[PDB]
């Protein structure tokens, strides 16, 4: 597993988005991983629909949260539409998958990373972008604007994001705040603290899709 991984370099991550005033972090998280995995297999980099997860994941709660695992669970069964064809509106509405033609993509299943093990998280990110959670409500986090982030922060995770890289000292994360946040929309969180939870509770719950 190399000392460095950055999926952006191998053209596996799309531009950073802004979730706005809706708690659809869980959907944005899920989409980073789908978009990653499809490009890893097919060589194509496509933009996929956050809005659709938002509208169709019964099991989550639209704006004001849900679960990326649930979310990844739906593309495996059904599929997902391109972001062009099912645009983000930042409001939950009816599920219109149907109205929009055949799926653009389908995934083959979902897997969870062994929790509270840096090693296991690092291994997965070596293979493809992964869905992860952390505690984002503290003001140090919100105020971040470039930097190796070591907190302060607690372990009460409340915000799903995606890990798209790592270094000797950090894990790379794509946030769903604008491009105006942290590092052009990214955050480098310090690793190897040797805390099992991870900084801000980073190792609490990670998932990635499986495809052919
Ligand atoms: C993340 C975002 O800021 O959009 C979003 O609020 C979210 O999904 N939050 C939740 C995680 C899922 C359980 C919904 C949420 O529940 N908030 C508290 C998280 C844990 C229960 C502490």
């Amino acid at each position: 597993i190399p000392e460095y991984v950055d999926w952006r370099q191998k053209g596996a991550v799309t531009p950073v988005k802004n979730q706005g005033s809706c708690g659809s972090c869980w959907a944005f998280s899920a989409v980073v991983t789908i978009e990653g995995i499809i490009k890893i297999r097919t060589g194509n980099l496509n933009q996929y629909s956050e809005q659709e997860l938002l509208d169709c994941d019964r099991r989550s709660y639209g704006c004001n949260g849900g679960y990326p695992w649930s979310a990844l669970q739906l593309v495996a069964q059904y599929g997902i539409h391109y972001r062009n064809t099912y645009p983000y509106e930042g409001v939950q509405r009816y599920c219109r998958s149907r109205e929009k033609g055949p799926y653009a993509a389908k995934t083959d299943g979902v897997r969870q990373v062994q929790p509270y093990n840096q090693g296991a998280l690092l291994y997965s990110i070596a293979n493809q972008p992964v869905s992860v959670v952390l505690q984002a409500a503290g003001k140090d986090f919100q105020l971040y604007r470039g930097g190796i982030f070591v907190g302060p922060c607690g372990n009460k995770v409340d915000h799903a994001v995606a890990a798209v890289g790592y270094g000797p000292n950090y894990i790379l994360i794509k946030n769903s705040w604008g491009t105006g946040w942290g590092e052009n929309g990214y955050i480098r969180i310090k690793r190897g603290t040797g805390n099992s939870y991870g900084v801000c509770g980073l190792y609490t719950s990670s998932f990635y899709p499986v495809k052919n």
